[PDB]
């Protein structure tokens, strides 16, 4: 018995049950519950929220309020003692390319975004948080521990603002606070096309009727398209180099320019849409723009689905894949396709896969110029290195030929993210993504590690020795007990990521369970899943079965040598074959028989 429809923010229910295409918002996918999976709704709760006061205050908020009898440790202290390391030697994943990391980020961005509240809308309250390190309302600063090096150079805290939540935004909502997912839960290329109508429209080229996405008019990549710039200010991408004055890209997702390899991946995706729109016009010149946009959008969405479920998930989940994501059996309208709050933390395992450097490689997969290799932190919000320093081709080559970082219980997150992160409006390369993650799962009222172990049918260690056995690591176990004092209090992000990885995968048991279930649900509860009877023709699906990340690159760059299995660790020229030996996507089956 509780409020059973607090859905005032955004009440669109404007459904056509005939339509053969997805809405932009995700609405109308589920017929019986048309808002399921739609953007701008609460994240699903797989377990009840756990706040210090039952309703909204994070654990950690009030000094003298314990969690199960013990103070929760500072996020930055956990970062410093557990998550950090010095030596990047030996940290690379000998069987995952850098594309493996990058595809994770892409998928993540398609599925979830819980942006900071906008209550620092015309308030020095946003600057006062930064300035004076003063907790209150949505300002929840990450305070430095006593012996932190950053205390000496950066003041008392790192700023942090609580995530947006449904119902009111300035006051509270009755029942526990529920954070918003601002993008569509469906794996639907929302990161290319947008999750809101206005953005979706702004991204389109409605000046010609070719059903194209807008492209950059100020720059081109050896005649290939770039994303439009976002001509609004202040621009983080301008801030990081005011000489170059190259703004951020405008994509279907706000976060597209956070790092140069994300921007790169967005760039491939846009080009594929345009290329598909132009093929379809040839095969159907009687098709108008809307029809061309929608049909291209639908192919791209399928492409992302296939890559993710056929190529990516099996080498994340490994032995657990088959357990959580059995072969498809059609749409089930009883499944909840909403992204869970916990999943938005579980999928941050990617953070331990980001290595300290990025390379540009030439057409011989050799170093491109004299600074071919660059530190990751110089590449946050960096578009000028694309526009003015070789286009995406050198970066796409590095994605193929360089390696992801390997999760390591002793080497968890690179200092390029731990210590050198840049965030818009904060001016310095001085933040800590690990700390942010821990603060965020308190912000989101996350149950602790054992609650999730319980949920997944796994043991719940209560002692040091129990923790040691589960983590198979005495020293890590001991550091966690010293900080958290009971495994019940371990933040899920760090707890999940601390578990040794499953056979053939890159996450442990708990994360495999949380991730696997989520991915099962977004497949099974999606009316427009690519393999659902009805969505594509049988001839179309035989065509779509052939897609590969290799063909995506071949079709949309000037690269001509590629691996067959782009997520594996590949070395040139041994594991690189010519683009010609690579299957294409035959759009023959999209010819209509109208005459
Ligand atoms: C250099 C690479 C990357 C950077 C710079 C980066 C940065 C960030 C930042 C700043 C946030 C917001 C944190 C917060 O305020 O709570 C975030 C969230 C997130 N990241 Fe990463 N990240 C990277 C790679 C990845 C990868 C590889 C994955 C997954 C495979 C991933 C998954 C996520 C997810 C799920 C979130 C939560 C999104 C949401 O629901 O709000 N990221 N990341
Ligand atoms: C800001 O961007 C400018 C211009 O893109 C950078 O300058 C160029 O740097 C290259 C090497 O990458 C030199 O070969 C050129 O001579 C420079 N050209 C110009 C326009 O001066 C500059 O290094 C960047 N600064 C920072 C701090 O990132
Ligand atoms: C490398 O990775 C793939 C996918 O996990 C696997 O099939 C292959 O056998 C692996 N090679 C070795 C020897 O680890
Ligand atoms: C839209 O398409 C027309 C015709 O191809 C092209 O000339 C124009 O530059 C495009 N506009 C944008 C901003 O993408
Ligand atoms: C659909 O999902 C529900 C709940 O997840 C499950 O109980 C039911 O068996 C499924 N229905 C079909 C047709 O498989
Ligand atoms: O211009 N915004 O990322
Ligand atoms: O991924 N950027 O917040
Ligand atoms: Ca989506």
């Amino acid at each position: 018995s509780w409020e059973v429809g607090c859905g005032a923010p955004v009440p669109l229910v404007k459904c056509d049950e005939n339509s053969p295409y997805r809405t932009i918002t995700g609405d109308c996918n589920n017929r019986r519950s048309p808002a399921l999976g739609a953007a701008n709704r609460a994240l699903a709760r797989w377990l009840p929220a756990e706040y210090e006061d039952g309703l909204a205050l994070p654990f950690g908020w009030t000094q003298r309020k314990t969690r199960n009898g013990f103070r929760v440790p500072l996020a930055r202290e956990v970062s410093n003692k557990i998550v950090g390391y010095l030596d990047e030697e030996g940290v690379l994943d000998q069987n995952r390319s850098l594309l493996f990391m990058q595809w994770g980020q892409i998928v993540d961005h398609d599925l979830d975004f819980a942006p900071e509240t906008e209550l620092g809308s015309n308030e020095h309250s946003k600057t006062q948080c930064e300035e004076y390190c003063i907790q209150g309302d949505n300002c929840f600063p990450i305070m430095f521990p006593k012996n932190d090096p950053k205390l000496k150079t950066q003041g008392k805290c790192m700023p942090f603002f609580r995530a947006g939540f449904v119902c009111p935004t300035p006051p509270y909502q009755s029942l526990a606070r529920e954070q918003i997912n601002a993008v569509t839960s469906f794996l639907d290329a929302s990161l290319v096309y947008g999750s809101e109508p206005s953005l979706a429209s702004r991204l389109r080229n409605l000046s010609s009727p070719l059903g194209l996405m807008a492209v950059n008019q100020e720059a081109w990549d050896h005649g290939l398209a770039y994303l439009p710039f976002n001509n609004k200010k202040p621009s983080p991408c301008e801030f990081i180099n005011t000489t170059a004055r190259v703004p951020c890209f405008l994509a279907g997702d706000f976060r597209a320019s956070e790092q140069i390899l994300l921007a790169t991946a967005h760039t491939l995706l846009l080009r594929e849409h345009n290329r598909l729109a132009r093929e379809l016009k040839k095969l159907n010149p009687h098709w108008n723009g809307e029809k061309l946009y929608q049909e291209a959008r639908k192919i791209l969405g399928a492409f992302i689905q296939i890559i993710t479920f056929r190529d990516y998930l099996p080498i994340v989940l490994g032995s657990e894949m088959q357990k959580w994501i059995p072969p498809y059996q059609g749409y089930n309208n009883s499944v909840d396709p909403r992204i869970s709050n916990v999943f938005t933390f579980a999928f941050r395992f990617g953070h331990m896969e980001v290595p300290s450097t990025v390379s540009r490689l030439d057409e011989n997969y050799q170093p491109w110029g004299p600074e071919a290799e660059l530190p990751l932190h110089t590449l946050f919000f960096n578009t000028w290195r694309i526009i003015k320093d070789g286009g995406i081709d050198p970066l796409v080559r590095g994605l193929l030929a360089k390696k992801s970082k390997l999760m390591n219980q002793d080497k968890m997150v690179t200092s390029e993210l731990r210590n050198k992160l840049f965030q818009p409006t904060h001016k310095i390369h001085g933040f800590d993504l690990a700390a942010i993650n821990l603060q965020r799962c308190r912000d989101h009222g996350m149950p602790g590690y054992n609650s999730w172990r319980g949920f997944c049918g796994l043991s719940q260690p209560k002692t040091l020795k129990g923790l040691q056995t589960v983590l198979k690591n005495k020293i890590l176990a001991k550091k966690l007990m010293d900080l958290y004092k009971t495994p019940d209090n371990i933040d899920i992000w760090i707890g999940g990521n601390a578990e040794p990885m499953v056979e053939r995968g890159r996450v442990g048991p708990l994360l495999a369970c949380l991730l696997g279930r989520q991915f099962q649900q977004i497949r099974d509860g999606d009316r427009f899943w690519w393999e659902n009877p009805g969505v594509f023709t049988e001839k179309q699906r035989d065509s779509l079965q052939k897609v590969s990340f290799s063909r995506l690159i071949c079709d949309n760059t000037h690269i001509t040598k590629v691996p067959l299995h782009a997520f594996q660790a590949n070395n040139y020229p041994h594991d690189f074959v010519d683009c010609s030996t690579v299957d294409k996507l035959d759009l023959s089956p999209w010819a209509s028989r109208e005459n």
